[PDB]
């Protein structure tokens, strides 16, 4: 049940393994960066952890 987040901030992609996303995007948990899904786009990749808090 913990494992959705809400992206407090808009972020850009830097790299290949990033994912970018919006302030208010949902994104699924699959250190300081974790894997995720975006619950709009479905893609998977690495955010930075601080940047998105637990959503229910
Ligand atoms: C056309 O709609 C038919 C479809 O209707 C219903 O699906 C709803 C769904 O329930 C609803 O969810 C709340 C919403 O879906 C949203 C997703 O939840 C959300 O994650 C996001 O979706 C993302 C994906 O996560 C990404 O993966 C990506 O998807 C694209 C695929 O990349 C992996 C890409 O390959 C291509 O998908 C094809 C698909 O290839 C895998 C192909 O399968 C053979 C075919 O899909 C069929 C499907 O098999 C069949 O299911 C039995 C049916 O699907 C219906 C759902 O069952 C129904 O659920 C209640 O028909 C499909 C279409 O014919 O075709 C796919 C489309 O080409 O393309 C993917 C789209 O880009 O990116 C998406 C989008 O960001 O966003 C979703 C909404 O956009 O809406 C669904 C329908 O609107
Ligand atoms: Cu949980």
């Amino acid at each position: 049940s913990h494992m959705t987040f809400v992206a407090l901030y808009d972020y850009e992609s830097r790299t290949e393994t990033d994912l970018s996303f919006k302030k208010g995007e949902r994104l699924q948990i699959v250190g300081d960066w974790w894997l995720a899904r975006s619950l709009t786009t479905g893609k998977t990749g690495y955010i930075p952890s601080n940047y998105v808090a637990p959503s229910d």
